[PDB]
């Protein structure tokens, strides 16, 4: 799911933009169990493309979503960035980078 | 979720047009736990706007929806009308008045 | 859900192509409780038209769906074929005939 190079990066990323706690292995195990509960293939966490497919599957549920659902989305958003060689310090940067790249793909449409 | 003025009208609203059973607090407690079960923030039941968002989230599931889902939609549909200060006698009136606004 | 003539057909269909295990009553019980769990009316399993609506509702979840979700879709696809009196030997033939029927 994460390589050794990906995991040492993962473990430095902060949960909040200026908090002390950082992402850990148990958050990946947690996200993997959450997807099973939602009848989603947890093996999709293994690639950039799988994470991209999951975030698109979950996005329509974000606005009305519980804290559990939003935490799950945020975790997979950070995971997507790690797979993608996108350096992020915190969850918010991961979320910022997904919108500005999803904004770029709109720009690429025309 | 409901103020005292809103809770006062809620308890007079009939489940069926126009049967004996009326909405109570236990219907709100139930709907809130059902939303948690479907990973929906039950805190959206506190406002008119939150209820509209849930109703739009649930709308596409209605045609194939279980009895549990249709009851849940009906309960928050009545809850939306109370928040909007729309007087309704029964669930079916709540469903129509929500439909006439969605048309506009 | 199934008549006796349909149940005689159901119990001959193999889970996997030329495998040994065959569909049984418990797979219908499972699919029905699995649908309630996802807020889908299990009463739609009783007709060809109901199964097609369920399949259409489940379709967008297939690409990211777990093995549990695909297993549910596959069981209802076979049930559709039995209702529609389409002869299938196994789950894959059911899936192929539903795809080729939507192509026409």
């Amino acid at each position: 799911v994460l390589s050794g190079g990906e995991l040492d990066k993962w473990e430095k990323i902060r949960l909040r933009p200026g908090g002390k706690k950082q992402y850990k292995l148990k958050h990946i195990v947690w996200a993997s169990r959450e997807l099973e509960r939602f009848a989603v293939n947890p093996g999709l966490l293994e690639t950039s493309e799988g994470c991209r497919q999951i975030l698109g599957r979950l996005q329509p549920s974000l606005q009305t979503g519980s804290e559990e659902l939003r935490s799950l989305y945020n975790t997979i958003a950070v995971l997507y960035c790690v797979h993608q060689r996108i350096d992020v310090k915190d969850t918010k940067e991961a979320l910022d980078k997904i919108e500005e790249e999803q904004n770029k793909s709109k720009k690429k449409a025309q």
